[PDB]
């Protein structure tokens, strides 16, 4: 009976979500504590993600554009001090990816870094920090200058403190580049920004998918040839983990969905629901509910934990194919997913979500947010779905 697509259901959940963290994730000493307990303790104060740093200014912003609430506001400036004053290297313009007592613990140039970065700068300009457009100009000039290769029209990803660069390709920093391209043309109305977030999903959406039988592989040489054994022996890597992940077939659907509405171009919308159909068609557990974490190219499933973030991005694109289509199957599908996070994967106690179940849809520890997860995919998720409902 609980109105899943109502504006008052996805506020309600989102102002729960930040009671989780507002305001124990604060930092007084600088920027957010990144590793949280169920309950909300902090179970490591001294380690610091960039992921993480970037990822509270979205909650905080998107927060504060969504409700007026001044506390918010302020936590977008002194999050956004915190990425520039403690993780940015004023000598080189790279950011440190992992920080411990404020001392670069990981100085390695993540282009996934980058995008987050991205994203947070244009948040920052989009609650009204105007110094934000030129953060946003100096961050696209840092990736012009090391990072993008014209020849593919793709990033690359990972390169040392001065910039040597490994052979590694990959989709995922190219996927969060396209959103943060996105974010960037909705702060500052900059064509270029929109126009390259297009080539970046023309570019992988068209191009490497149709080298993997239609879906996007997450790794590749530095021809931008798959790479089939790239994890095979790490397969829980957190950002570059071994299968076809459904979660980004659907987070793409979306990105194209978010591409249609600004962009007049036939090809967008097939490809999304090719992505989504068949996402959602080889991984979702008829049986004991949720969306699979990872599937094989034969189609068998290679990882059956049910991840927060893989539900999430997949009812944001479900919500917005079917409000572009007029597809009811699609509001199936919205109604589905919400139906498993909010008996399973939703923390009705504590609020935000679990990050993980097992197959089993069992908890593994009481780690709800580690590094890296700040419910920016839950929260952001609803924000997107409000972007498409009566308000
Ligand atoms: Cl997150």
């Amino acid at each position: 009976s609980l109105d899943f697509r109502s504006a008052d259901f996805l506020r309600t959940h989102i102002s729960d979500t930040m009671a989780f963290y507002h305001p124990r994730c604060i930092d007084s000493a600088g920027g957010f504590f990144h590793y949280f307990r169920d309950d909300g303790s902090i179970y490591n104060a001294t380690h610091r993600h960039l992921v993480s740093s970037t990822r509270f200014v979205f909650n905080y912003a998107m927060a504060y554009l969504q409700f007026g609430t001044a506390e918010y506001l302020d936590a977008v400036h002194h999050g956004l001090s915190y990425v520039r004053d403690v993780h940015r290297n004023p000598a080189t313009g790279g950011y440190a990816w992992t920080l411990c007592d404020d001392r670069v613990e990981d100085d390695t140039n993540h282009c996934y870094g980058l995008a987050f970065v991205m994203l947070a700068y244009s948040c920052g300009l989009k609650v009204g920090i105007k110094q934000a457009r030129e953060w946003m100009d100096e961050t696209w000039c840092l990736l012009e200058r090391h990072f993008w290769d014209a020849e593919y029209g793709l990033y690359k990803d990972e390169a040392d403190a001065q910039w040597n660069f490994t052979r590694y390709r990959g989709q995922n920093a190219n996927m969060h580049m396209c959103e943060a391209m996105l974010a960037a043309y909705e702060a500052s109305g900059e064509q270029r920004y929109l126009e390259r977030a297009l080539v970046l999903a023309d570019r992988i959406t068209r191009r490497q998918a149709a080298k993997a039988d239609g879906l996007v592989w997450e790794h590749y040489d530095m021809r931008w040839e798959v790479d089939w054994d790239y994890n095979r022996d790490n397969p829980k890597h957190l950002f570059r983990p071994w299968g076809f992940q459904p979660g980004h077939q659907t987070e793409w659907a979306k990105l194209l969905l978010i591409l249609d509405r600004y962009i007049e171009v036939e090809w967008l919308v097939p490809v999304a629901r090719s992505l989504f159909d068949v996402a959602v068609a080889r991984s979702w557990d008829a049986v004991r509910g949720g969306l699979c974490y990872g599937f094989a190219p034969d189609g068998t499933i290679c990882d059956d934990d049910k991840y927060f973030w893989v539900q999430a991005e997949s009812l944001a694109a479900a919500a917005l194919l079917a409000t572009r289509s007029g597809d009811e199957r699609y509001w199936q599908w919205y109604d589905r997913l919400w139906a498993y996070a909010w008996q399973h994967m939703v923390d009705h106690r504590y609020g935000a979500w679990y990050r993980l179940l097992d197959g089993d849809n069992r908890k593994y520890n009481d780690e709800k947010s580690p590094a890296g997860k700040t419910d920016y995919h839950t929260m952001g998720a609803c924000h997107e779905v409000l972007n498409v409902v009566w308000t």
